[PDB]
């Protein structure tokens, strides 16, 4: 049983939130639209909306999307017929200084997984990290991914404060999933993936915004398998994060998990900063 606390919209020093970022693995744009994903997003009214697993291989974006109120600057993984392609999206009220795609490493840049948007005061990265796979078939690949990604982000953070959000496909600690003992050998909770996530936090460095604010809170999940009504039982995993440069912690007001928002097998997460 989990109840997200009310939105806290001031920083530790009392500054009003000035930026609201929403991130959501949508499990396919079209299916998500059908399930009222966009109605929810219009209620949330974020300054920036980051979407993962759009499954938008085809050139044509749905019309509902370009028309989304306020969020007129929209960046999508380039459409691709490549097998294994996932697609991410980054939509913004303000025009970014600069937008980039991928992580400068060809092995990891074929599947539309990463968008970088630079603003004046910080850089925003959204990512859909590769799942380690059924029977751990993509585990060795995931370890090469974690290292390249860590290095790429360490590079960005050296220029400007960093915000990374998205589906990072790992539950960090035992408190991060309902069933830690049964999943030691499943994608998302292997020691390798937990270790990669620990090295990410250290090397960049980055802080886990939710767990920073709520260090003891259990049953706070962000994903539930469609299988066997896991969501009804809250049999879930926290795979979605906002990770912040330490220098942004004094700007951090709250980090939310939108437990009841329907539309996908993940729920949205939301970040408030005072910048
Ligand atoms: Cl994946
Ligand atoms: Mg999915």
């Amino acid at each position: 049983l989990y109840e997200d606390p009310p939105d806290q919209k001031t920083s530790p020093s009392g500054k009003p939130a000035t930026l609201k970022i929403c991130s959501w693995n949508v499990d396919g744009l079209r299916a998500w639209i059908k399930k009222k994903g966009l109605d929810w997003v219009k209620e949330e009214a974020p300054d920036i909306l980051c979407l993962q697993e759009t499954k938008c291989s085809e050139n044509k974006l749905p019309a509902e999307l370009q028309e989304l109120p306020g969020l007129s600057h929209q960046y999508w993984s380039a459409p691709s017929d490549k097998e294994g392609y996932s697609g991410v999206g980054l939509l913004s009220r303000q025009c970014p200084l600069k937008v980039s795609y991928g992580i400068g490493d060809e092995e990891h840049d074929q599947e539309g997984r990463v968008i970088v948007a630079e603003f004046d005061s910080f850089v925003l990265v959204t990512a859909y990290v590769p799942n380690a796979g059924r029977g751990l078939v993509r585990l060795e690949y995931r370890q090469r991914w974690d290292e390249a990604f860590r290095k790429f982000l360490k590079g960005l953070a050296s220029r400007k404060p960093l915000v990374l959000c998205g589906d990072l496909n790992v539950a960090h600690e035992e408190i991060d999933l309902r069933n830690p003992k049964g999943n030691k050998k499943n994608a998302g909770f292997t020691p390798q993936e937990r270790q990669g996530f620990g090295e990410l936090l250290q090397a960049v460095p980055l802080a886990d915004s939710f767990r920073h604010l709520y260090p003891n809170t259990p049953y706070a999940y962000t994903f539930w398998t469609y299988m066997m009504n896991a969501r009804s039982k809250n049999v879930g995993w926290r795979l979605d994060y906002f990770l912040l440069s330490h220098s942004l912690l004094p700007a951090l007001c709250d980090s939310k998990i939108r437990s009841k928002a329907l539309g996908s097998d993940h729920c949205p997460i939301t970040l408030y900063l005072a910048l």
